[PDB]
């Protein structure tokens, strides 16, 4: 996934782990290059 607030809102880059959590996740983290890690 993404780290990135291209999609208008999201711009606290904690969106990202939010975006892991909508999907049951344990929560995600983004790498310097904008790209989102989400957790298992």
């Amino acid at each position: 996934a993404t780290c990135d607030l291209l999609s208008g809102t999201g711009v606290k880059h904690s969106a990202c782990a939010a975006h892991c959590l909508l999907r049951g996740n344990r929560g995600g983290y983004c790498n310097g290059r904008a790209i989102c890690v989400c957790r298992n």
